[PDB]
């Protein structure tokens, strides 16, 4: 069974979000699970740089010019990188410029990605072709298209990360991707009288997956779908949808290990985290206090991820003695809000705006509970970084956070299966109803202990999420 994931985004060569630590840590499980899986990405700058023993494969022309296929390894797995220098060698984002504006080529930049995917399906490389092509959100959602369109050399499914983002293109563009131009309908990949690439996708592939099994059951709703949810009623009715949850990166997301933290620590040994939370304090300018709870932002600063609630409860928090550390980007509205609050309460509120990989590991390793209030969730990651590091996470019911956190309750805890706290709606006050049960459990040291262990204890291993894959390649 020889697999191409065809995405965007690799940790540790480019990341913007989640999609590159899964596409970072996958492929190397499935090895082991027994699927040779390879890697398709845009030739991005720092991509190339990172893989150094890449060499020519083949060159061609397609509709967006002339392409090198390169292939080299990183971290043993095979990575196949897209040289077309004209799309993508541009610094920064894969998706907008440095002033946050979408390129006006994307259309072509990533209905390129999804072309090599399927061609690498009729042997573009002749030493290799996959027997399942996995196209990983809207950027790859061509690529079953372009398969479903040469006879389907073979099968595909197609994952979504988010739905929200649909990779909607003018339909004249139908002239400028090399596909049937009977496919622009809305049995293919017309939506709302545009080109979808996430419709696409969704369209064409012989499977759909989403990154969690509740995740999975929410597309097939309005307000998850944003209109697609008619494609993933009748594909759930195929037998055609699942739900696969992430794992996590063990290198990388392990407190026992982590080489970015001032002090490694264990289960059984959380008393070594104390250290990690002194110099967080100290770094962001907070009173170093270890009697009060020290609460953690790591995400996008927006309304998909709910910070406008933390923002709302924030005053509701600092009254009752905790203390917040954020780190994040989005919305400026926010970003100055928090700046606000920072300078307002400086001592309580530490704030550091923009994205820093090495710093979220030491918010991780430091704070006492990560806020998760999303408003949807595919998965978040960062909830189960929080659970590996026993930093508590504090998440809304929804997506993978509805799968993977189990509230406080009572019974909960005389399960013993409590590993932090869940709070129902998408606002200020239900936020803060976790929060006050946050710091109940907090005025209780030996009960947050035992929550903590359990936090820990919880394992979400991308060994086990690649046989789930596999026993799906071999149904296709
Ligand atoms: N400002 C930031 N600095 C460092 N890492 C960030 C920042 N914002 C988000 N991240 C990281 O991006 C990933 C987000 O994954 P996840 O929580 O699943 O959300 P999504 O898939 O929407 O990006 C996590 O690794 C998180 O730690
Ligand atoms: O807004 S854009 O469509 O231009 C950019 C991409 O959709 C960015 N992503 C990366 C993957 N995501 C979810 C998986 O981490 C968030 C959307
Ligand atoms: O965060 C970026 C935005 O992406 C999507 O368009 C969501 O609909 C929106 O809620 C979110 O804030």
């Amino acid at each position: 069974m020889q697999v191409l994931h065809v995405c965007s985004e690799m940790f540790p060569l480019l990341k913007t979000g989640g999609l590159a630590d899964v596409i970072g840590a996958l492929p190397a499980a499935q090895i082991a699970d027994g699927v040779d899986a390879r890697v398709l990405l845009p030739a991005f700058p720092d991509i190339r740089r990172g893989v150094t023993d890449a060499q020519v494969v083949s060159r061609r022309d397609t509709f967006a010019g002339h392409i090198t296929l390169l292939f080299g390894h990183y971290n043993g797995v095979g990575i196949y990188l897209i040289d077309a220098p004209h799309l993508y060698d541009r610094p920064g984002s894969p998706y907008h410029d440095t002033n946050l504006f979408a390129y006006t080529d994307n259309v072509l930049r990533f209905a390129l990605l999804g072309w090599v995917g399927a061609e690498m399906a009729s042997g573009l490389d002749p030493f290799w072709r996959p027997d399942v092509v996995h196209a990983h959100d809207w950027h790859a959602g061509l690529a079953p298209a372009y398969l479903a369109a040469r006879g389907r050399p073979a099968k595909s499914v197609f994952t979504v990360h988010n739905l929200a983002y649909q990779g909607m293109f003018y339909a004249h563009h139908m002239n400028d991707i090399q596909l049937p131009w009977s496919f622009f309908n809305i049995h293919g990949l017309e939506f709302n009288g545009q080109i979808s690439f996430l419709k696409a996708g969704l369209y064409y592939a012989d499977h759909i997956t989403a990154v969690s099994p509740t995740y999975a059951r929410e597309i097939t709703e309005p307000q998850f779908a944003y209109g697609m949810e008619g494609l993933l009623q009748q594909r759930h009715r195929e037998g055609r949808l699942s739900g696969v949850l992430n794992g996590v990166d063990e290198k990388i997301w392990s407190p026992e290990t982590d080489l970015l933290l001032a002090s490694r620590y264990t289960r059984d040994t959380l008393e070594d985290k104390a250290e990690n939370k002194r110099q967080l304090q100290i770094a962001m300018g907070l009173k170093v206090d270890d009697k009060v709870p020290l609460f953690a932002v790591v995400s996008r600063l927006t309304s998909q991820k709910g910070l406008d609630l933390v923002l709302e409860a924030l005053p509701g928090l600092l009254e009752q003695g905790g203390q917040l550390a954020l780190l994040g980007a989005g919305d400026p509205v926010l970003q100055e809000g928090f700046l606000a609050a920072a300078a307002e309460y400086p001592g309580q509120v530490g704030v550091q705006i923009g994205y820093h990989e090495a710093f979220s590991h030491r918010i991780m390793g430091g704070a006492d509970v990560i806020l998760v209030p999303s408003r949807f969730a595919p998965c978040g990651l960062t909830q189960l970084y929080g659970l590996k590091y026993g930093t508590l996470p504090l998440v809304r019911r929804t997506g993978g956070l509805a799968d993977t956190v189990s509230d406080c309750s009572l019974e909960n805890l005389a399960d013993g299966v409590a590993s932090g706290f869940v709070f129902e709606d998408s606002n200020a006050w239900s936020l803060l109803r976790a929060i006050r049960r946050a710091f109940v459990l907090w005025s209780r040291p030996s009960l947050w202990r035992f929550v903590q262990r359990q936090a820990m204890a919880m394992d979400f291993s991308w060994q086990v999420a690649a046989k789930s894959y596999r026993e799906l390649y071999y149904r296709l």
